[PDB]
């Protein structure tokens, strides 16, 4: 369908363009979700410590390696450093906890989950008595140097960023003494948040973009009935019908044809399989431009408790 399965990163490794998301996947369902995903062809799993389910994801990965369904070199496992671990002295241990939970001896890609650092401690969103999230004084550049050390210690094959705006990406690219460029910027992207400006910037610098919440995250905890719904949008349903595909399949193919990686989440076996069957059809340029036209700058993930943080990413236009 004029679509290779992997994209070349600026560390020389290849990354599968379709992966399985795991945010909100219940711990009692995610082991089977990941097992099914690997069985039906997925080779990329998107994880994070803050999702609280890496142990269970790891059970699935380990079982499929033990069964010899896949080899480790064929898998591309991604995780993310949470905001309460941006300190120099905490990054390695945070990575190692993720490795130990996923039962891996390296990650293919490790991302700074958000540009905002928070006060270390047990709470993922540490609060002051008035409800503000308590920042860390550690900046993007020192956290990046700590990520570079993980490459040099063999814990991770690639490092990258997530939810960084273009000026924050530029700050790393301009970092004095930069050793490794970010390989990936993982950002929200779908027809209601099309991200043309940030995508063009990242791609022009050789940074691969991964699109998260490609279906509009209908299970996001803060969903409201009046919010727009990609899966129910009749205009998108019409494009899907024309191609004899589901709306979800169109929503997954869309970023693929923009040279993006995409990570739809499901714990439903039939949908996991459905969502992978997107290498057998092509959207026209006209379809692509039509889908782009639906942009309304609508965000699933606004990190709304952190809008005063000095490194909050979404005040900038892009
Ligand atoms: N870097 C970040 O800050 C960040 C932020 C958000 C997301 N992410 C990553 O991106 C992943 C994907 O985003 P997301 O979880 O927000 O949402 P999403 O992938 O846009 O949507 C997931 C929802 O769609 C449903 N669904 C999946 N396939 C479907 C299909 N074929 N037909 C109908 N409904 C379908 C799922 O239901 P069932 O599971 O019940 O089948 C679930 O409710 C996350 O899981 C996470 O890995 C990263
Ligand atoms: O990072 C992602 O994939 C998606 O964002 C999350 C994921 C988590 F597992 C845990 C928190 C988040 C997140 O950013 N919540 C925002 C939020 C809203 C209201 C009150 C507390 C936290």
């Amino acid at each position: 369908s004029h679509m290779a399965s992997r994209i070349l990163l600026n560390n020389g490794a290849k990354m599968p363009i379709l992966g399985l998301g795991t945010w909100k996947s219940p711990p009692g369902q995610v082991t089977e979700a990941v097992k099914v995903a690997i069985d039906v062809g997925y080779r990329h799993i998107d994880c994070a410590h803050v999702y609280q389910n890496e142990n269970e994801v790891g059970v699935a990965i380990q079982e499929k390696l033990r069964e010899q369904v896949v080899k480790r070199e064929e898998l591309f496992i991604v995780s993310k450093l949470w905001c309460t671990y941006h300190e120099k002295g905490l990054v390695k241990g945070a990575c190692q906890k993720t490795l130990s939970d996923l039962k891996l001896d390296y990650l293919d890609l490790y991302l700074i989950h958000w540009p905002t650092g928070f006060k270390p401690g047990k709470e993922f969103f540490p609060l002051d008595e008035s409800g503000n999230v308590v920042p860390s004084d550690t900046n993007i550049l020192d956290t990046w140097a700590a990520m570079e050390e993980l490459v040099d210690e063999g814990l991770v094959k690639a490092i990258g960023i997530s939810n960084f705006n273009h000026l924050q990406v530029e700050m790393i690219l301009n970092k004095p003494g930069l050793k490794y460029k970010p390989a990936v910027n993982q950002i929200e992207c779908h027809p209601y948040l099309t991200q043309e400006k940030l995508i063009q910037y990242c791609q022009s610098k050789g940074i691969v973009v991964t699109a998260y919440s490609p279906l509009g995250s209908p299970d996001r905890p803060w969903a409201k009935p009046e919010d727009p719904s990609l899966l129910e949008d009749p205009r998108i349903k019409a494009i899907a019908a024309k191609h004899n595909k589901t709306t979800a399949q169109v929503l997954i193919r869309f970023p693929m044809q923009r040279n993006l990686v995409v990570i739809p989440k499901s714990v439903t076996p039939e949908r996991i399989a459905e969502n992978f069957k997107v290498f057998d059809f092509e959207l026209s340029s006209q379809d692509m431009t039509t889908l782009l036209s639906y942009n309304r700058n609508w965000r699933v993930c606004g990190l709304l408790s952190c809008t005063s943080h000095k490194d909050y990413p979404f005040h900038e236009e892009f």
